[PDB]
């Protein structure tokens, strides 16, 4: 017969690096909001592959886009033109209202690209002396695992044993406009990179007016505002971009994860000509960036978000979800936070009760969620979920919580 | 009607970043060794998407693996297990005879992973003081476009304007064993990372015995030998790994590009337990790394290379290609170099005549190649090419080169 779940666990333990400690579930099929493991059990997916499958698993429109293109052409490299890339470029730039896009594959590649743009613009436009340019980041940030990305992290698990670290990266507290203003007094700062909601830190939502104040300070001091929307973008928080809640237009927007509906690693860096064109031909690239197969699925993934009005659904259903989670007792859950369908709860963890235990029992009751800290659980189902599916999930959550 | 080639160029110029200056040809289909542009013209592909379509464009076996899996499950994220990853991990580790593999998406992510492994092993096993670890690179190296990767580059187009740079990277000449021996006197060196053939630098082939000498010096001084085979591996030079020509075993091997046959960004870091397990759960990863869709594609891509004996074909046909190119007059072609089907010619560049114009005319005569410097042209067709097709291509190259 086929492998069991324990077969799958031990094969990976023997032949794969040990860089992850996954929840013990061996999944074999996904469709829409549901996942199935190899034993045939069905689960509500309340992680959405860290918001990569906003459109649900294996969305038919995106799948058909991939199957149509894979028989024609999948990779020319950027040494030549292909017929798909410019169609995607015109589409995504008009959708988010920026001049240009630079295509990359993974989220951390988008962030590295943004750092390279900020520095090159800092030297060639702002007039910073080489190589004194600084980029400011917020404590709690997460944007990947390259040496550069971990050099801006305040989490020791990310950076311990991996130094020495990239110079020119400064860290300030999140949700702290006076701290930002102080940092931007230095004219060698080229950019501030920030998540409009910090996902990895525990769905940390900054105070109203924070994004508007970041925009005001960056513009005043001639500093690029880089908004990392790789997790928060693409309807997850109830808008095309989380910055849309305060009408804020960043200088550079990063997109990734759900840009492909989970079918292909596609990321994007959006900005206007005066920034984008500081990088000349030959000065930045990627083998697979902008390939025609990824472009076709990104177009379809974006079309799904717009056609099915998933931002409106995430906003309306997130209100219901937060409202129902807030009914849970306050000797069990200490806080409920989030926007749209990016939410989290904080449990009152004791010496013998934590969030990993809760998620194990949620899995036993047919709902998959992952804990982000010893006391925080994220709830992020695909945006295609309907109200009755959500209420059935809320039921599983309520029953699981108080069954402790 | 459909966009013309000029339409396609103009649209990318308007909506896409200008980080590339591609050869002006607009492809819409490819299969095997051939590409078709939107006007319907047919071309020999002598770039193979930088050796990512070693198996030829749209290889039916790889396409079938992608189409079969895209219906089932494409991305769970590493928070859970999927049933495919461990089958791939077992397959690739047994094929290359290393204990373990760490899956990533792009080549530069694999190189970043190797640098992190080297540093972590350097501090936790070798005993180097934090954070004094060094990694030595060879001048001319290329391993991607992150801030860390360009920090080791000697090509100003890669790094100029993008600093300040990552510390702890040292540079020595390529193909220079005395220089490596002198560099490895520093006990703080954790690793030497090197390409068995430098592709981006213009297909620079080191002297016989270089790789053996590298392995000897790295072992003698307790330094990790990291072999970057993202371009040279996977039958391109006539072996599973280019280091097989000298039968040496690196401590870490990097694979990328053709690991998917061009259908998906998949890369891999191979090494034994003593190195791999220095990275603990939660200390490294990637959203799309190890997803089931990429794994299914990679298994099929590797099976194609094995089943069709593409290494043997590249070895046999590459010597024919080089011998025929060497018959051109020295007034025109000053050097021919390569291994297997990774080859280049050096032309006698004048002020009126350069590699770009040769490649423009090659395109006019039905063959696509790209210059890597003003006087170097790479010739690297897919490894499924047949001898008669190669000889037809050689006639095109002869006619084009001698037509000036
Ligand atoms: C691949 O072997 C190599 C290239 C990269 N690496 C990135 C790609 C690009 O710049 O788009 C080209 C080379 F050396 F060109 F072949
Ligand atoms: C906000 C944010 N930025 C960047 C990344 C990196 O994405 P990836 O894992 O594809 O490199 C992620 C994860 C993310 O959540
Ligand atoms: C030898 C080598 N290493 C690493 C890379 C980076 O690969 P990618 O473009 O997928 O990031 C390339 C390109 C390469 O040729």
């Amino acid at each position: 017969g086929p492998p069991t779940s324990d077969d799958i666990f031990e094969r990976e333990y023997k032949y794969g690096a040990h860089n992850y400690h996954p929840l013990p579930v061996a999944l074999e099929r996904g469709k829409g909001i549901y996942l199935w493991d190899v034993e045939g059990r069905k689960y509500f997916d309340f992680l959405s592959s860290y918001s990569a499958v906003n459109q649900g698993h294996c969305h038919p429109k995106i799948v058909n886009a991939l199957k149509s293109q894979v028989d024609k052409l999948t990779l020319t490299s950027r040494a030549f033109y292909n017929n798909v890339l410019g169609e995607y470029e015109e589409y995504i730039t008009k959708l988010f209202n920026y001049h240009k896009v630079l295509p990359m594959n993974t989220g951390v590649e988008a962030g590295e690209t943004a750092c390279k743009l900020a520095r090159k613009w800092g030297y060639t436009v702002k007039g910073i002396q080489k190589y004194k340019a600084k980029i400011v980041f917020a404590a709690g940030n997460f944007w990947g695992r390259t040496l550069s990305a971990i050099s801006s992290s305040t989490d020791p698990t990310s950076y311990d044993g991996f130094g020495p670290f990239m110079p020119g990266f400064d860290i300030i507290p999140y949700n702290d406009l006076p701290a930002l203003e102080r940092a931007l007094q230095d004219p060698n700062v080229a950019a501030f990179m920030v998540e409009p909601i910090q996902g990895e830190a525990g769905v940390v939502v900054p105070d109203p007016g924070y994004l508007m104040g970041v925009r005001e300070l960056c513009t005043r001091h001639q500093v690029l505002f880089i908004a990392d929307e790789i997790q928060t973008g693409l309807a997850r928080t109830g808008r095309w971009l989380a910055v849309d809640y305060e009408n804020v237009r960043p200088d550079i927007v990063l997109l990734g994860k759900a840009l492909s509906g989970g079918l292909y690693p596609v990321s994007a860096v959006l900005c206007d000509d005066d920034i984008m064109l500081t990088i000349k031909p030959g000065e930045h690239g990627s083998t697979y960036g902008g390939n025609p197969l990824g472009c076709r699925v990104a177009i379809a993934a974006l079309e799904v978000l717009e056609e099915e009005n998933l931002a409106e659904n995430a906003d309306k259903l997130g209100i219901i979800l937060r409202n129902e989670l807030m009914k849970l007792p306050s000797d069990v859950v200490t806080a409920v936070r989030g926007k749209g369908l990016l939410n989290a709860i904080v449990i009152k963890e004791t010496k013998d009760w934590d969030a990993w235990k809760v998620c194990l029992r949620l899995r036993d009751n047919g709902l998959l969620a992952k804990p982000t800290h010893g006391d925080i659980i994220r709830f992020a189902p695909p945006l295609v979920i309907k109200e009755d599916e959500l209420r059935e999930s809320i039921e599983i959550i309520n029953k699981t919580i108080l069954s402790f």
